[PDB]
């Protein structure tokens, strides 16, 4: 079977795709906003994410937009009455594997879901070692059963450490991966908010300092 999730704030039309798909061996969790829909992500694996673009709190796109920088690969069906050219153009940017407009025919979305599911690979992201686990759903850090507040910036810094497995990151890379590719960031804001991020954690020290290359989670 495949397991769905529908973001889509009309509340009889997301109930009738879910009852509609139901007994073809498709279960589908339905959110009705964008908090919801990261609070179903943060603890459910899901095949594909049917996603609506004018929701209430973060949007359709805000919420494609997380999913694929998660790295978990899921792919991404926007299902959307954003029926422009531009409309698109935009979603495609921003990461749908494929875009339905409303209205539409069941049986279309049926068959684009299995096609979506059938070409999906793999690996997904390491988001816990070290006592460190990391949302990225809802940008939480817990260490040790302990929630610890980090700000954005923080977090991103974070996963991508955890991501490594131990390994050795550059500033380098933490500035590509962290930042936004059009920012072009100097090295020394990636180097304070390391210090940051340490201060946050508190002891005992869990990233390491490699001279003159990058950091590591201490392993
Ligand atoms: F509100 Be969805 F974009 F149709
Ligand atoms: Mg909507």
């Amino acid at each position: 079977g495949m397991r769905v999730l529908i973001v889509e704030d009309e509340p009889y039309l997301a109930e009738a795709i879910r009852d509609g798909l139901r007994l073809e061996a498709i279960a589908a969790d339905i959110a009705g906003d964008g908090d919801t829909a990261l609070e179903l992500l943060s603890v459910n694996a899901y095949d594909i994410a049917v996603l609506d673009r004018d929701i209430p709190g973060p949007s359709g796109d805000e919420i494609a937009e997380r999913i694929v920088a998660s790295g978990s690969g899921m792919p991404i069906l926007m299902l959307t009455a954003a029926d422009r050219l531009d409309d698109k153009a935009s979603g495609f940017g921003l990461g749908a594997d494929d875009y339905l407009t409303k209205p539409f025919e069941l049986q279309e979305l049926a068959l684009r879901l299995r096609a979506l599911d059938r070409r999906r690979a793999s690996r997904p992201p390491v988001r816990e070692i070290a006592g460190l686990r990391l949302d990225p759903f809802r940008r939480e850090v817990y260490r040790g059963g302990r929630y610890v507040a980090l700000t954005r910036k923080q977090f991103a810094v974070l996963e991508v450490l955890v991501a490594a497995e131990g390994g050795v990151v550059s500033a380098e890379e933490l500035l590509e991966r962290a930042w936004d590719e059009n920012a072009d960031p100097f090295t020394n804001a990636v180097r304070i908010t390391v210090s940051a991020l340490r201060k946050r954690l508190g002891e005992p020290g869990i990233i390491a300092t490699v001279p003159g290359v990058g950091y590591r989670i201490d392993t």
